DNA sequence: ATCAATATCCACCTGCAGATTCTACCAAAAGTGTATTTGGAAACTGCTCCATCAAAAGGCATGTTCAGCTGAACCAGCTGAACATGCCTTTTGAGAGCAGTTTCCAAATACACTTTTGGTAGAATCTGCAGGTGGATATTGAT
């Protein structure tokens, strides 16, 4: 009963699907400098991976979603006819 | 020169990718009226410019002379055009950044009046430099 979603708005949002109903009465919001191509949870559940379109990877933790633990810089640049990277 | 090869010129046909033409509108042209300038008629002065003279002097016209240069012939060689080819580099087609508008305002900046005020015209002094004077070198060419 917590959810993750990613968007071209340069933000990635963590929801609580049972509690929220109010059109962005969300739980947490993490910003970025560029768009996001993927936001995938762990198997254990405590580590969120996030992957942008220009050059970055971020790891956010269970503990205080806002601040990141670590950045893994690596270029996976976006392109029209290319399949986006995950 | 003659004949083969072969690119270029030139007739004839079709369709579609760009040319041309219709239509409803909004930024732009134009007519009034006023105010607000501004540049040409009129009238004058004074610096600088146009036609003359006179005593040199330094530059131009003309005339000799010869060292050194500009094509013309010719050619060893090099080096860069013409073709086979295969092979590999260049064309074509299947979402988010950013140029281009729009609001609208905190900040920037023209403009009326005065108050200074450094810059400029013009008189009154400096002195480094155009000349000169002379001696010692440094190129140059003959031999």
């Amino acid at each position: 009963w917590f959810l993750a979603t990613a968007s071209v708005d340069q933000t990635v949002k963590i929801w609580d699907l049972r509690q929220v109903r109010g059109k962005a009465s969300f739980l947490y919001s993490l910003p970025h400098r560029h768009p996001v191509n993927a936001a995938c949870f762990s198997p254990d559940g405590a580590r969120l991976l996030t992957t942008d379109q220009k050059s970055e990877i971020r790891v956010y933790s269970a503990s205080q979603w806002d601040c990141p633990l670590g950045l893994i810089p690596h270029p996976h640049r976006h392109f029209q006819h290319l399949t986006p990277i995950k």
